[PDB]
């Protein structure tokens, strides 16, 4: 009895995509299993979005794993909500009441405003991608006001390519005089390099500098191989490779064929493949408790909207899911957002990365 | 020979709907005449956007009028660009590129930079609304880390209309004290009085605070009827009653029955009204010019996408329309967006709102 599902891949998504496999793999059954139809395509592309959505559910989907991103977020939230399609997705969390969006990724921004705290920052450079999300810098923004921190918020989104030898001549020049060496970073991966490099070249109290890198993966990939030139480091995890589940997932992942599955063969998976892996947890425990409950369960444009009467008892199963995965604790509420779950706290010292302490939205920060 | 074209309307846009009507009766002929199409509709849902787009798409349009919102937006600027349809507006311009766009309204950062230049200010609060933009906020704290300005940026979007009472105790809080009584207000017109009435009732130093609104209506409305209590206020107006292009307007606009055109019967008419009567003002022009160049000129989700062919031969008429109108001199570059205007700089004075100069792209600001 194959349980039909919706794929929604980036172009070039390779590691995530074979986590979504490996994970198939793990937690189908004999007699369940789940039968995805994947799309790979543009998520920045609307058009595009749309069009996979539309064909997914013309097809009769029961779910939809995927992605968005800024520019898309609003098609997948506002075609879900209508047509009572369930989107299980690893990508950026939103405030907002989104029914039938299961975001997999805990928000970052409470984590982010306790490790300033922590540190005791007061005066600090928010370098921030107009090319990635706006819910950070308002509340950090929000926070400076209230906190009476100073901070310098630069879009280092959306530059030419080009004139970005000298977008940072006039960044650095606002920032190394003002004596601000306090910086954290909220931008794509290779912006973060591309910034580094530019403190390092031009060498200036290159080993005074702190950064915070305002990601949930601190030491996914060679992120960490960058020459920082002694300049302290600070970051978060949701990963942990001291725990009893990762560790075992591991032991496989570390020893698959990268030919079969690409991005795998290695020691360590970033956040966003983990974060698929677990999606597929849930789905697979979500339809499970559909069967033990005996709960039995295609034009997009079609005028009147003709929404699925049986979306909300799947929306209900996928958010009632309980269970431990490769980014912890794994728990919903009713707007599909994680609670309840840990991000560590992780700093780059004399041997490594090192987890320094946790935060929880309970607890806020503590010291390990 | 009647040319099909929709329009895609927010509910309750009724004064801009009789502005569009109007000028379909101003710039229709005899013999060739605009054969709109309209959608009432929530602009902030991409569904809605998404069917009434590809409605008027399987029609047959030649261009579409209409607005968007934050939430919208992408749908609009992919689908156009996608399809080839043209889609004029009124609604926030966009710095992207964007084919197929032709926006109505002139960008305001510039005017805004340099007024708070003009003024001198060097500390202030910027008060803006979730619900709306993001371009001007980027805009000013870019600015404000060149120019050296210390920035208060309160996101005052998403009140529950509840906790309001409250968010506002803790918003003055950090002014009212720190001494911040330099104000911009980026906002829905309602939240405005909202902010105003919070600054009056807590009275403290209530005529020693200088508003700026930003936005290109200052006098629209009641919006200047407010309790200012004495403070400073300054705006921007892109529609000047002492030009003779619009006084002539408002000779008829100012006679006109309010049952037939609810909106007019007035003296003055709101800037995003403004700019649909000027938009139809475009259109007609536009398809005026395909004709005397001798230019001849259906599922949404097809797949492939199949792009007008003629589009192109539209846009271009488009952005190469050149005329004066309600909102000054209309003129376009290749991207869609206005060039050569001008935005008339405004404060509030003893016998009413007064024009003290204007601001250009090539100028910058010009005292009167
Ligand atoms: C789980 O999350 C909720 C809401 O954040 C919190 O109130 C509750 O105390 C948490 N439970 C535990 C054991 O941390
Ligand atoms: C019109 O706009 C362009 C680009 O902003 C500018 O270079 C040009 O000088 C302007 N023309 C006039 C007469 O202002
Ligand atoms: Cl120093
Ligand atoms: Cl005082």
């Amino acid at each position: 009895n194959s349980i039909q599902i919706g794929g929604l891949f980036p172009r070039g998504a390779d590691q995530e995509y074979s986590a979504f496999r490996v994970g198939m793999v793990q937690f189908s059954t004999s007699e369940f299993r789940l039968t995805p139809h994947i799309d790979n395509l543009e998520v920045a592309n609307s058009f595009a979005v749309t069009n996979a959505f539309c064909s997914q559910f013309s097809r009769g989907v029961y779910a939809i794993f995927g992605f968005y991103d800024k520019k898309s977020v609003n098609t997948i939230t506002s075609f879900c909500g209508t047509l009572h399609v369930s989107f299980i997705t690893p990508s950026f969390p939103t405030d907002g009441t989104h029914p039938f969006v299961i975001q997999m990724r805990p928000d970052l921004k409470g984590a982010l405003l306790s490790l300033i705290e922590y540190y005791q920052w007061d005066k600090f450079a928010y370098l921030y991608d107009s090319d990635r999300g706006l819910s950070t810098l308002q509340a950090v923004l929000d926070s400076a006001a209230e906190k009476k921190w100073q901070v310098t918020a630069i879009n280092v989104g959306n530059i030419n390519n080009d004139k970005k030898d000298e977008m940072y001549r006039s960044l650095f020049q606002d920032l190394e005089l003002k004596k601000e060496r306090r910086v954290i970073l909220d931008c794509e991966r290779d912006k973060v390099n591309d910034i580094v490099d530019q403190v390092i070249t031009i060498g200036k109290h290159v080993k005074g500098y702190h950064y915070i890198i305002a990601n949930l993966g601190f030491t996914d990939g060679d992120l960490l191989k960058i020459q920082f030139g002694g300049a302290n480091v600070s970051g978060f995890q949701i990963v942990d490779y001291d725990d009893s589940l990762v560790s075992k997932f591991i032991e496989r992942w570390s020893t698959l064929e990268e030919k079969e599955y690409p991005g795998a063969h290695t020691t360590t998976i970033k956040y966003t493949s983990a974060l698929t892996y677990d999606a597929v947890q849930v789905m697979t425990e979500a339809f499970r408790n559909l069967r033990k409950q005996r709960i039995e369960i295609g034009d997009c444009l079609a005028n009147p909207a003709v929404p699925w009467g049986q979306g909300v008892e799947i929306e209900r199963a996928l958010k009632q899911v309980q269970v431990e995965g490769l980014s912890g604790n794994i728990k919903f509420d009713q707007n599909g957002k994680r609670i309840n779950y840990t991000i560590n706290i992780m700093e780059l010292k004399t041997n490594g990365p090192r987890k320094i302490g946790y935060w929880s939205e309970v607890d806020k920060m503590v010291v390990t």
